[PDB]
């Protein structure tokens, strides 16, 4: 086994030239190894203010937020508040168009509604406009047959999934996922009292934070530090060490396999590949194409497979994040950066570090 000093050398020797070549100002890395988190921090959280990254620095998780959304949805299933087989119209009856009749919560959660678009338009800022947006949508393919990664898909899933709870999405997430897991520095809205910890992201050398948008919390809006994200990876890698609960059940539902595209299996938020897998296969299996692709159905959904590479990429304008873990080996990694850099490079970096363990 690797000593703490040897592991720090592996991470530093990889991350240092990466940050220089990509012009990433700051990064926080957690390696999960032998049951323990190991934290490594580099560079600047705020370039203009010369503030260093620390384990308390908050980063925008971007689409890694969808792993929280998927687990919250799984928790709602386990509470028997929703079913993935329910029609979307059970939770939004105003969607009366014929194109919505056959669409299920499963389709929203896993991007199979038939071509819901990537983003909510920026000029959609209220519920009447969001209703008109979904009313006007014309599918390209029958539901349950294609995948098109889309914030408007799982974003709507998250908003509908919490309706039986009576809570807004942010409240439900805090009460049912963040608090039980003691993720006390993980935020959909960063409190005023925590702003000193909030890194700036950098796009073309310019400091930027994510802008509000409808369905942002569900799809790309969580902020967290490297310690909370290590805990999140530990909880999803080893949920059997948690007490029995609907949240533990929801973790299992979110790592269940619902569809297959090539070597990648779609969970709720999480994505999975069978382990062992080569790095090139993981890279080729983590491209969210602009175009639709066909899916293979996993019916019934397959329960979580310990021999899996489980991961999620995510970015905002100014941040790039990545989480991956292998339950069979009990290793995992969190990579938080305040510049967006290519997803294949995140995969390659993570894979090389985990390979040393
Ligand atoms: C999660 O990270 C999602 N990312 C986004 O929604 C945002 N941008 O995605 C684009 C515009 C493609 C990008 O340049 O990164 C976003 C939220 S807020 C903000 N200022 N930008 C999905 N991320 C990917 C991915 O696989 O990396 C996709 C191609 C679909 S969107």
């Amino acid at each position: 086994p690797m000593s703490e000093k040897q592991l720090a050398d592996v991470v530093e020797r990889t991350v240092t030239p990466l940050m220089k070549a990509q012009a990433i100002p700051g990064m926080a890395v957690a390696v999960i190894y032998q049951g323990q988190p190991h934290y490594f921090t580099f560079g600047k959280a705020d370039v203009a203010a010369n503030k260093p990254v620390t384990p308390q620095t908050l980063f925008e998780l971007g689409s890694v937020s969808k792993t929280f959304t998927g687990v919250l949805g799984g928790d709602a299933i386990a509470r028997k508040e929703i079913s993935l087989a329910d029609p979307v119209t059970k939770y939004w009856p105003e969607l009366t168009g014929k194109q919505w009749q056959g669409i299920r919560l499963l389709d929203l959660a896993t991007y199979t509604a038939g071509g819901l678009p990537l983003q909510v338009p920026d000029n959609v800022t209220d519920n009447a406009s969001l209703l008109r947006f979904y009313q006007s949508w014309q599918p390209k393919w029958a539901p349950g047959t294609t995948r098109l990664y889309a914030n408007t898909s799982i974003g709507l899933f998250g908003s509908l999934a919490v309706k039986p709870s009576g809570m807004r999405f942010e409240q439900a997430m805090a009460e049912r996922v963040f608090k039980p897991l003691k993720l006390n520095h993980t935020w959909i809205n960063v409190p005023h009292a925590e702003e000193s910890h909030y890194a700036w992201g950098y796009r073309e050398g310019k400091a930027v934070h994510v802008s509000p948008g409808m369905l942002d919390a569900e799809a790309y809006g969580v902020k967290s530090n490297v310690k909370d994200m290590a805990s999140w990876v530990m909880a999803n890698m080893a949920p059997e060490t948690l007490p029995p609960s609907t949240l533990q059940q929801g973790i299992a539902l979110a790592q269940s396999r619902y569809w297959r595209v090539g070597a990648m299996y779609q969970g709720l938020g999480w994505e999975m590949l069978n382990w062992p897998v080569d790095v090139k296969t993981v890279v080729d299996g983590s491209d969210n194409k602009v175009a639709l692709v066909p899916v293979a159905e996993v019916n019934p959904p397959a329960p979580p497979v310990k021999a899996s590479w489980v991961h999620k990429t995510g970015s905002t304008g100014g941040f790039g994040s990545y989480v991956a873990f292998i339950p069979e080996k009990q290793i995992g990694i969190v990579m938080l950066a305040n510049k967006s850099y290519p997803n294949p490079v995140r995969v390659e970096t993570a894979y090389r570090i985990l390979e040393t363990l």
